[PDB]
Protein backbone atom coordinates (compact mmCIF):
# COMPACT_ATOMS: atom_id res chain seq x y z
CA UNK A 1 0.00 0.00 0.00
CA UNK A 2 1.59 3.30 -0.73
CA UNK A 3 3.21 5.27 1.68
CA UNK A 4 5.74 8.23 1.55
CA UNK A 5 7.58 10.76 3.75
CA UNK A 6 9.51 13.41 3.17
CA UNK A 7 12.11 15.45 4.77
CA UNK A 8 12.55 19.15 3.92
CA UNK A 9 15.63 19.49 5.94
CA UNK A 10 17.40 16.54 4.96
CA UNK A 11 15.79 17.10 1.14
CA UNK A 12 14.65 13.78 0.99
CA UNK A 13 11.66 12.02 -0.35
CA UNK A 14 11.08 8.02 0.58
CA UNK A 15 8.94 6.23 -1.55
CA UNK A 16 8.39 2.32 -1.48
CA UNK A 17 11.74 2.30 0.65
CA UNK A 18 13.87 4.33 -1.97
CA UNK A 19 15.56 7.36 -0.44
CA UNK A 20 15.46 9.83 -3.28
CA UNK A 21 17.89 12.75 -2.25
CA UNK A 22 20.36 10.80 -0.19
CA UNK A 23 23.51 9.16 -1.61
CA UNK A 24 24.22 8.51 -5.14
CA UNK A 25 21.31 9.44 -7.79
CA UNK A 26 18.45 7.21 -8.48
CA UNK A 27 18.06 5.53 -11.85
CA UNK A 28 14.56 5.83 -13.76
CA UNK A 29 13.85 4.00 -16.74
CA UNK A 30 10.79 4.26 -18.66
CA UNK A 31 8.51 1.93 -19.73
CA UNK A 32 7.09 2.30 -23.25
CA UNK A 33 4.06 0.35 -24.68
CA UNK A 34 1.51 1.07 -26.99
CA UNK A 35 -0.75 -2.45 -25.80
CA UNK A 36 -1.21 -4.59 -22.69
CA UNK A 37 0.84 -7.15 -24.54
CA UNK A 38 3.41 -4.63 -24.60
CA UNK A 39 3.23 -3.10 -21.44
CA UNK A 40 3.40 -6.57 -19.64
CA UNK A 41 6.66 -8.01 -22.39
CA UNK A 42 8.49 -4.74 -21.70
CA UNK A 43 7.63 -4.82 -17.85
CA UNK A 44 9.40 -8.49 -17.43
CA UNK A 45 12.36 -7.38 -19.71
CA UNK A 46 12.58 -4.46 -16.85
CA UNK A 47 12.49 -6.80 -14.46
CA UNK A 48 16.29 -7.94 -15.13
CA UNK A 49 17.50 -4.34 -15.43
CA UNK A 50 19.35 -2.35 -12.02
CA UNK A 51 16.83 0.45 -12.06
CA UNK A 52 15.52 2.36 -9.30
CA UNK A 53 12.17 4.23 -10.14
CA UNK A 54 9.98 2.79 -12.98
CA UNK A 55 7.98 5.74 -14.95
CA UNK A 56 5.10 4.13 -16.96
CA UNK A 57 4.93 6.51 -20.54
CA UNK A 58 1.01 6.55 -20.88
CA UNK A 59 1.32 8.73 -23.19
CA UNK A 60 2.48 5.98 -25.42
CA UNK A 61 -0.28 3.32 -24.44
CA UNK A 62 -3.41 3.24 -27.23
CA UNK A 63 -6.01 3.12 -24.65
CA UNK A 64 -5.48 5.80 -22.84
CA UNK A 65 -8.71 6.94 -23.08
CA UNK A 66 -10.13 3.23 -21.56
CA UNK A 67 -9.98 4.20 -18.13
CA UNK A 68 -10.25 -0.02 -17.38
CA UNK A 69 -7.68 -0.46 -20.16
CA UNK A 70 -4.98 2.20 -17.93
CA UNK A 71 -6.16 0.62 -14.90
CA UNK A 72 -5.27 -2.92 -16.10
CA UNK A 73 -2.08 -1.75 -17.48
CA UNK A 74 -1.09 -0.23 -14.28
CA UNK A 75 -1.99 -3.37 -12.50
CA UNK A 76 0.02 -5.74 -14.81
CA UNK A 77 3.41 -3.57 -14.62
CA UNK A 78 2.26 -3.45 -10.62
CA UNK A 79 2.36 -7.33 -10.55
CA UNK A 80 5.54 -7.33 -12.35
CA UNK A 81 7.88 -4.70 -10.01
CA UNK A 82 6.51 -5.26 -7.01
CA UNK A 83 9.35 -3.51 -5.13
CA UNK A 84 10.26 -0.58 -7.15
CA UNK A 85 8.13 3.15 -6.97
CA UNK A 86 6.45 3.36 -9.77
CA UNK A 87 5.95 6.65 -12.00
CA UNK A 88 2.54 7.30 -14.03
CA UNK A 89 3.47 9.99 -16.61
CA UNK A 90 1.43 11.28 -19.02
CA UNK A 91 3.97 13.52 -20.84
CA UNK A 92 1.02 16.22 -22.77
CA UNK A 93 1.07 16.68 -26.86
CA UNK A 94 2.41 20.47 -25.32
CA UNK A 95 5.13 18.80 -24.15
CA UNK A 96 5.99 16.60 -26.76
CA UNK A 97 3.73 13.40 -25.81
CA UNK A 98 2.70 10.83 -28.18
CA UNK A 99 -1.03 11.66 -27.92
CA UNK A 100 -3.40 14.48 -26.81
CA UNK A 101 -5.73 15.19 -24.24
CA UNK A 102 -7.00 17.90 -23.35
CA UNK A 103 -6.34 19.54 -19.38
CA UNK A 104 -9.64 17.94 -18.29
CA UNK A 105 -9.39 14.61 -19.06
CA UNK A 106 -5.34 14.61 -18.50
CA UNK A 107 -6.30 15.66 -15.05
CA UNK A 108 -8.80 12.94 -14.81
CA UNK A 109 -6.46 10.46 -16.04
CA UNK A 110 -3.83 11.29 -12.94
CA UNK A 111 -6.65 11.52 -10.26
CA UNK A 112 -7.70 8.06 -11.48
CA UNK A 113 -4.07 7.11 -11.56
CA UNK A 114 -4.04 8.19 -8.27
CA UNK A 115 -7.45 7.05 -7.05
CA UNK A 116 -5.82 3.57 -8.08
CA UNK A 117 -3.35 2.27 -5.89
CA UNK A 118 -1.10 1.14 -8.15
CA UNK A 119 1.06 3.94 -8.47
CA UNK A 120 3.29 5.69 -5.74
CA UNK A 121 4.25 8.80 -8.23
CA UNK A 122 2.70 11.33 -10.91
CA UNK A 123 4.08 13.24 -13.01
CA UNK A 124 1.96 16.88 -13.61
CA UNK A 125 3.44 19.51 -16.13
CA UNK A 126 4.72 22.95 -15.00
CA UNK A 127 2.19 24.68 -17.44
CA UNK A 128 -0.78 22.26 -17.16
CA UNK A 129 -2.63 24.87 -15.02
CA UNK A 130 -2.12 26.38 -11.43
CA UNK A 131 -5.40 25.93 -9.64
CA UNK A 132 -5.63 22.09 -11.00
CA UNK A 133 -2.03 21.42 -10.25
CA UNK A 134 -2.32 22.43 -6.58
CA UNK A 135 -6.07 20.42 -6.50
CA UNK A 136 -4.57 17.58 -8.27
CA UNK A 137 -1.24 17.95 -5.83
CA UNK A 138 -3.62 17.96 -2.82
CA UNK A 139 -5.66 14.81 -3.94
CA UNK A 140 -2.37 13.16 -4.70
CA UNK A 141 -1.19 13.69 -1.37
CA UNK A 142 -4.45 12.64 0.72
CA UNK A 143 -4.07 9.10 -1.37
CA UNK A 144 -0.26 9.05 0.12
CA UNK A 145 1.05 9.48 -3.97
CA UNK A 146 3.98 11.46 -4.17
CA UNK A 147 3.91 13.86 -7.13
CA UNK A 148 7.41 14.89 -9.52
CA UNK A 149 6.63 18.16 -11.32
CA UNK A 150 8.27 17.91 -15.17
CA UNK A 151 8.99 21.13 -17.37
CA UNK A 152 11.11 20.57 -20.86
CA UNK A 153 12.51 22.96 -23.30
CA UNK A 154 13.35 20.49 -26.55
CA UNK A 155 14.96 23.04 -28.49
CA UNK A 156 17.04 25.71 -26.18
CA UNK A 157 18.78 26.23 -22.54
CA UNK A 158 16.83 28.82 -20.59
CA UNK A 159 18.92 31.41 -18.69
CA UNK A 160 20.29 30.14 -15.01
CA UNK A 161 17.68 32.13 -13.12
CA UNK A 162 14.81 30.84 -15.73
CA UNK A 163 15.54 27.63 -14.76
CA UNK A 164 16.10 28.13 -10.95
CA UNK A 165 12.39 30.03 -11.46
CA UNK A 166 10.67 26.78 -12.91
CA UNK A 167 12.20 24.95 -10.52
CA UNK A 168 10.82 27.24 -7.42
CA UNK A 169 7.77 27.65 -8.89
CA UNK A 170 7.41 23.92 -9.18
CA UNK A 171 8.26 23.56 -5.25
CA UNK A 172 5.48 26.43 -4.95
CA UNK A 173 2.68 23.98 -6.58
CA UNK A 174 3.85 21.71 -4.06
CA UNK A 175 5.97 19.26 -6.20
CA UNK A 176 7.37 16.52 -4.18
CA UNK A 177 10.30 16.74 -6.69
CA UNK A 178 10.80 19.44 -9.09
CA UNK A 179 12.22 17.91 -12.30
CA UNK A 180 13.36 20.13 -15.43
CA UNK A 181 15.37 18.90 -18.81
CA UNK A 182 16.61 21.61 -21.52
CA UNK A 183 18.68 21.19 -24.63
CA UNK A 184 21.57 22.14 -24.54
CA UNK A 185 22.99 24.35 -28.17
CA UNK A 186 26.36 24.59 -26.91
CA UNK A 187 28.81 23.27 -24.29
CA UNK A 188 28.52 26.15 -22.56
CA UNK A 189 24.18 25.58 -22.39
CA UNK A 190 24.95 22.44 -20.21
CA UNK A 191 27.15 24.66 -17.51
CA UNK A 192 24.27 26.95 -17.40
CA UNK A 193 21.79 23.82 -16.49
CA UNK A 194 24.80 22.69 -14.51
CA UNK A 195 25.05 26.23 -12.52
CA UNK A 196 21.19 26.29 -12.13
CA UNK A 197 21.04 22.84 -10.65
CA UNK A 198 23.40 24.31 -7.64
CA UNK A 199 22.41 27.61 -7.43
CA UNK A 200 18.55 26.32 -7.30
CA UNK A 201 20.23 23.21 -4.92
CA UNK A 202 21.49 25.78 -2.27
CA UNK A 203 19.57 28.45 -2.06
CA UNK A 204 15.93 27.62 -2.42
CA UNK A 205 15.17 23.70 -2.28
CA UNK A 206 13.39 21.90 0.49
CA UNK A 207 13.14 19.01 -1.62
CA UNK A 208 15.12 16.65 -4.15
CA UNK A 209 15.35 18.12 -7.54
CA UNK A 210 16.11 16.23 -10.67
CA UNK A 211 17.32 18.39 -13.59
CA UNK A 212 18.96 17.37 -16.88
CA UNK A 213 20.64 18.65 -19.78
CA UNK A 214 20.14 16.17 -23.11
CA UNK A 215 21.91 15.34 -26.04
CA UNK A 216 25.15 13.51 -26.06
CA UNK A 217 26.61 16.61 -25.01
CA UNK A 218 24.54 17.08 -21.57
CA UNK A 219 25.34 13.19 -20.53
CA UNK A 220 27.53 14.70 -18.00
CA UNK A 221 24.57 16.49 -16.16
CA UNK A 222 23.35 12.87 -15.88
CA UNK A 223 26.30 11.45 -13.96
CA UNK A 224 26.83 14.40 -11.30
CA UNK A 225 24.34 14.33 -9.61
CA UNK A 226 25.81 13.54 -6.27
CA UNK A 227 28.28 16.74 -6.69
CA UNK A 228 25.72 19.37 -8.44
CA UNK A 229 22.68 18.16 -6.59
CA UNK A 230 19.74 16.48 -9.30
CA UNK A 231 18.64 13.52 -6.98
CA UNK A 232 18.12 11.05 -10.58
CA UNK A 233 18.42 10.41 -13.91
CA UNK A 234 17.14 8.26 -16.78
CA UNK A 235 18.68 5.76 -17.99
CA UNK A 236 18.04 3.06 -21.90
CA UNK A 237 17.25 -0.90 -20.52
CA UNK A 238 17.21 -1.07 -24.21
CA UNK A 239 20.60 8.14 -24.03
CA UNK A 240 23.31 5.86 -21.89
CA UNK A 241 22.15 1.99 -20.92
CA UNK A 242 21.32 1.78 -16.98
CA UNK A 243 24.46 -0.69 -16.61
CA UNK A 244 26.94 1.74 -17.30
CA UNK A 245 25.04 4.55 -15.46
CA UNK A 246 25.02 2.64 -12.43
CA UNK A 247 28.80 1.95 -12.85
CA UNK A 248 29.76 5.47 -13.14
CA UNK A 249 27.30 6.49 -9.75
CA UNK A 250 29.04 4.42 -8.33
CA UNK A 251 32.18 5.08 -8.98
CA UNK A 252 31.44 8.54 -8.22
CA UNK A 253 29.78 7.76 -5.08
CA UNK A 254 32.88 5.97 -3.46
CA UNK A 255 34.25 8.04 -0.34
CA UNK B 1 64.35 7.91 -30.74
CA UNK B 2 62.33 11.10 -29.57
CA UNK B 3 60.01 12.88 -31.94
CA UNK B 4 56.89 14.51 -31.36
CA UNK B 5 54.28 15.86 -33.94
CA UNK B 6 51.64 18.80 -33.62
CA UNK B 7 48.54 19.84 -35.60
CA UNK B 8 46.25 22.84 -35.15
CA UNK B 9 43.57 21.41 -37.54
CA UNK B 10 42.02 18.88 -35.07
CA UNK B 11 44.44 20.41 -32.03
CA UNK B 12 46.75 17.59 -30.94
CA UNK B 13 50.31 16.72 -30.42
CA UNK B 14 51.45 12.79 -30.88
CA UNK B 15 54.11 11.82 -28.80
CA UNK B 16 55.39 7.93 -29.13
CA UNK B 17 52.48 7.08 -31.19
CA UNK B 18 49.82 8.47 -28.35
CA UNK B 19 47.74 11.54 -29.96
CA UNK B 20 46.92 13.87 -27.61
CA UNK B 21 43.82 15.81 -28.18
CA UNK B 22 42.22 13.09 -30.25
CA UNK B 23 39.55 10.89 -28.87
CA UNK B 24 39.19 9.99 -24.74
CA UNK B 25 41.33 12.26 -22.75
CA UNK B 26 44.45 10.33 -21.83
CA UNK B 27 45.30 9.15 -18.72
CA UNK B 28 48.59 10.24 -16.89
CA UNK B 29 50.25 8.53 -13.69
CA UNK B 30 52.97 9.87 -11.66
CA UNK B 31 56.02 8.52 -10.29
CA UNK B 32 56.63 9.96 -6.83
CA UNK B 33 59.98 7.91 -5.69
CA UNK B 34 62.67 9.17 -3.06
CA UNK B 35 65.31 7.31 -4.57
CA UNK B 36 66.59 4.78 -7.69
CA UNK B 37 64.83 1.73 -5.64
CA UNK B 38 61.72 3.51 -5.16
CA UNK B 39 61.37 4.87 -8.69
CA UNK B 40 62.23 1.41 -10.45
CA UNK B 41 59.78 -0.39 -7.73
CA UNK B 42 57.20 2.24 -8.80
CA UNK B 43 57.61 2.18 -12.50
CA UNK B 44 57.89 -1.80 -12.45
CA UNK B 45 54.48 -1.77 -10.61
CA UNK B 46 53.22 0.44 -13.09
CA UNK B 47 54.03 -1.00 -16.18
CA UNK B 48 50.89 -3.17 -16.16
CA UNK B 49 48.26 -0.72 -15.20
CA UNK B 50 46.01 0.62 -17.96
CA UNK B 51 47.54 4.38 -18.51
CA UNK B 52 49.06 6.76 -21.22
CA UNK B 53 51.73 9.04 -20.32
CA UNK B 54 53.92 8.33 -17.16
CA UNK B 55 54.88 11.97 -15.17
CA UNK B 56 58.24 11.83 -12.99
CA UNK B 57 58.05 14.05 -10.44
CA UNK B 58 61.42 14.37 -9.67
CA UNK B 59 60.70 16.90 -7.08
CA UNK B 60 60.07 14.18 -5.04
CA UNK B 61 63.47 12.59 -6.10
CA UNK B 62 66.04 13.06 -3.31
CA UNK B 63 69.45 12.99 -5.23
CA UNK B 64 67.92 15.62 -7.75
CA UNK B 65 70.81 18.18 -7.52
CA UNK B 66 73.22 15.14 -8.61
CA UNK B 67 73.28 15.48 -12.62
CA UNK B 68 74.10 11.94 -12.46
CA UNK B 69 71.58 10.57 -10.52
CA UNK B 70 68.59 12.51 -12.32
CA UNK B 71 70.09 11.02 -15.63
CA UNK B 72 70.78 7.33 -14.22
CA UNK B 73 66.96 7.71 -12.94
CA UNK B 74 65.56 8.49 -16.00
CA UNK B 75 67.37 5.52 -17.79
CA UNK B 76 65.87 3.10 -15.38
CA UNK B 77 62.83 4.51 -15.97
CA UNK B 78 63.12 4.40 -19.57
CA UNK B 79 64.00 0.99 -19.26
CA UNK B 80 60.89 -0.17 -17.41
CA UNK B 81 58.66 1.52 -19.47
CA UNK B 82 59.58 1.70 -22.93
CA UNK B 83 56.07 2.23 -24.74
CA UNK B 84 55.14 5.47 -22.97
CA UNK B 85 55.53 9.05 -23.69
CA UNK B 86 57.79 10.17 -20.07
CA UNK B 87 56.98 13.52 -19.01
CA UNK B 88 59.63 14.95 -16.94
CA UNK B 89 58.17 17.50 -13.84
CA UNK B 90 59.95 19.03 -11.47
CA UNK B 91 57.20 20.84 -9.78
CA UNK B 92 58.75 24.31 -7.78
CA UNK B 93 58.17 24.96 -4.47
CA UNK B 94 56.37 27.66 -5.15
CA UNK B 95 54.41 25.78 -7.29
CA UNK B 96 53.53 23.03 -4.10
CA UNK B 97 56.91 21.09 -4.81
CA UNK B 98 58.50 18.88 -2.41
CA UNK B 99 61.89 21.23 -2.56
CA UNK B 100 63.24 24.41 -3.66
CA UNK B 101 65.81 24.86 -6.59
CA UNK B 102 66.92 28.49 -7.67
CA UNK B 103 65.67 29.68 -11.17
CA UNK B 104 69.08 28.50 -12.95
CA UNK B 105 69.10 25.27 -10.98
CA UNK B 106 65.37 24.50 -12.08
CA UNK B 107 66.25 25.43 -15.99
CA UNK B 108 69.63 23.58 -15.50
CA UNK B 109 67.67 20.69 -14.69
CA UNK B 110 65.15 20.53 -17.43
CA UNK B 111 67.88 21.53 -20.26
CA UNK B 112 69.65 18.45 -18.72
CA UNK B 113 66.31 16.07 -19.17
CA UNK B 114 66.31 17.67 -23.08
CA UNK B 115 69.49 16.75 -23.91
CA UNK B 116 69.49 13.18 -22.07
CA UNK B 117 67.07 12.07 -24.94
CA UNK B 118 65.41 9.94 -22.02
CA UNK B 119 62.58 12.07 -21.90
CA UNK B 120 59.56 12.80 -24.37
CA UNK B 121 58.17 15.96 -23.11
CA UNK B 122 59.17 18.55 -19.65
CA UNK B 123 56.87 20.78 -17.87
CA UNK B 124 57.56 24.53 -17.29
CA UNK B 125 55.88 26.68 -15.10
CA UNK B 126 53.63 29.60 -16.49
CA UNK B 127 55.85 31.67 -13.68
CA UNK B 128 59.31 30.66 -13.89
CA UNK B 129 59.97 34.07 -16.08
CA UNK B 130 59.26 35.19 -19.67
CA UNK B 131 63.00 35.05 -20.78
CA UNK B 132 63.93 31.46 -19.22
CA UNK B 133 60.70 29.89 -21.02
CA UNK B 134 61.13 30.98 -23.86
CA UNK B 135 64.62 29.59 -24.15
CA UNK B 136 63.76 26.58 -22.85
CA UNK B 137 61.18 26.22 -24.64
CA UNK B 138 62.94 27.21 -27.99
CA UNK B 139 66.06 24.46 -26.66
CA UNK B 140 63.73 21.97 -25.89
CA UNK B 141 61.91 21.73 -29.79
CA UNK B 142 65.59 22.05 -31.00
CA UNK B 143 65.39 18.11 -29.40
CA UNK B 144 62.39 17.26 -30.18
CA UNK B 145 60.84 17.56 -26.83
CA UNK B 146 57.72 18.56 -26.40
CA UNK B 147 56.29 20.81 -23.55
CA UNK B 148 53.57 20.84 -21.00
CA UNK B 149 53.74 24.30 -19.24
CA UNK B 150 51.29 24.72 -16.29
CA UNK B 151 50.00 26.61 -13.46
CA UNK B 152 48.33 25.73 -10.23
CA UNK B 153 46.34 27.17 -7.59
CA UNK B 154 46.12 25.07 -4.77
CA UNK B 155 43.95 27.06 -2.72
CA UNK B 156 41.47 28.71 -4.65
CA UNK B 157 40.08 29.23 -8.02
CA UNK B 158 40.56 32.33 -10.34
CA UNK B 159 37.86 33.87 -12.36
CA UNK B 160 36.96 32.25 -15.91
CA UNK B 161 38.44 34.80 -17.47
CA UNK B 162 41.84 34.84 -15.59
CA UNK B 163 42.23 31.30 -16.32
CA UNK B 164 41.33 31.78 -19.70
CA UNK B 165 44.26 34.49 -20.03
CA UNK B 166 46.87 31.95 -18.07
CA UNK B 167 46.08 29.44 -20.77
CA UNK B 168 46.35 31.72 -23.71
CA UNK B 169 49.88 33.17 -22.16
CA UNK B 170 50.83 29.56 -22.35
CA UNK B 171 50.44 29.42 -26.03
CA UNK B 172 51.89 32.70 -26.84
CA UNK B 173 54.97 31.85 -25.10
CA UNK B 174 55.12 27.98 -27.10
CA UNK B 175 53.49 26.03 -24.67
CA UNK B 176 52.83 22.02 -26.99
CA UNK B 177 50.30 21.48 -24.15
CA UNK B 178 48.82 24.45 -21.78
CA UNK B 179 47.99 22.78 -18.62
CA UNK B 180 46.21 24.83 -15.65
CA UNK B 181 44.44 23.13 -12.06
CA UNK B 182 42.06 24.92 -9.80
CA UNK B 183 41.21 24.23 -6.04
CA UNK B 184 37.50 24.66 -6.21
CA UNK B 185 36.08 26.40 -2.53
CA UNK B 186 32.52 25.59 -4.27
CA UNK B 187 30.82 23.69 -6.37
CA UNK B 188 30.47 26.90 -8.57
CA UNK B 189 34.01 27.10 -8.77
CA UNK B 190 34.10 23.72 -10.40
CA UNK B 191 31.72 25.15 -12.99
CA UNK B 192 33.86 28.14 -13.38
CA UNK B 193 36.90 26.19 -14.08
CA UNK B 194 34.77 23.95 -17.08
CA UNK B 195 33.66 27.01 -18.62
CA UNK B 196 36.88 28.94 -18.69
CA UNK B 197 37.77 25.27 -20.71
CA UNK B 198 35.05 25.90 -22.62
CA UNK B 199 36.22 29.30 -23.60
CA UNK B 200 39.48 28.86 -24.09
CA UNK B 201 39.06 25.93 -26.50
CA UNK B 202 36.62 28.10 -28.56
CA UNK B 203 37.93 31.42 -28.71
CA UNK B 204 41.88 30.90 -28.28
CA UNK B 205 43.26 27.34 -28.83
CA UNK B 206 45.08 25.61 -31.38
CA UNK B 207 46.83 22.53 -29.49
CA UNK B 208 45.36 20.26 -26.89
CA UNK B 209 45.09 22.03 -22.98
CA UNK B 210 44.74 20.01 -20.11
CA UNK B 211 42.40 21.54 -16.93
CA UNK B 212 41.34 20.42 -13.93
CA UNK B 213 39.30 21.56 -10.89
CA UNK B 214 41.30 19.13 -7.81
CA UNK B 215 39.72 17.41 -4.96
CA UNK B 216 36.55 15.47 -4.86
CA UNK B 217 34.33 18.14 -5.88
CA UNK B 218 36.18 19.17 -9.03
CA UNK B 219 35.93 15.20 -9.93
CA UNK B 220 33.68 15.75 -13.11
CA UNK B 221 36.57 17.83 -14.12
CA UNK B 222 38.87 14.84 -14.70
CA UNK B 223 36.21 12.83 -16.53
CA UNK B 224 34.34 15.26 -19.00
CA UNK B 225 37.09 16.46 -21.13
CA UNK B 226 36.33 14.95 -23.88
CA UNK B 227 32.91 17.08 -24.22
CA UNK B 228 34.06 19.99 -22.55
CA UNK B 229 38.01 20.19 -24.12
CA UNK B 230 40.55 18.70 -22.01
CA UNK B 231 42.80 16.35 -23.25
CA UNK B 232 44.78 14.53 -20.33
CA UNK B 233 43.60 13.95 -16.76
CA UNK B 234 45.46 12.05 -13.90
CA UNK B 235 44.62 9.15 -11.77
CA UNK B 236 46.64 7.15 -9.60
CA UNK B 237 47.56 2.92 -9.63
CA UNK B 238 40.24 8.15 -8.77
CA UNK B 239 42.00 5.25 -9.54
CA UNK B 240 43.38 4.84 -13.66
CA UNK B 241 40.98 1.72 -13.45
CA UNK B 242 37.87 3.40 -12.56
CA UNK B 243 39.12 6.51 -14.73
CA UNK B 244 39.23 4.47 -17.99
CA UNK B 245 36.09 2.95 -16.95
CA UNK B 246 33.87 5.97 -17.02
CA UNK B 247 36.01 7.85 -19.91
CA UNK B 248 35.35 5.01 -22.16
CA UNK B 249 31.98 5.45 -21.35
CA UNK B 250 31.85 8.64 -22.16
CA UNK B 251 33.88 8.18 -25.73
CA UNK B 252 30.72 5.54 -26.58
CL1 LIG C 1 5.37 22.21 -18.79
Amino acid sequence: ENLYFQSNAMKTVTVRDLVVGEGAPKIIVSLMGKTITDVKSEALAYREADFDILEWRVDHFANVTTAESVLEAAGAIREIITDKPLLFTFRSAKAGGEQALTTGQYIDLNRAAVDSGLVDMIDLELFTGDDEVKATVGYAHQHNVAVIMSNHDFHKTPAAEEIVQRLRKMQELGADIPKIAVMPQTKADVLTLLTATVEMQERYADRPIITMSMSKTGVISRLAGEVFGSAATFGAVKQISVADLRTVLTILHQA
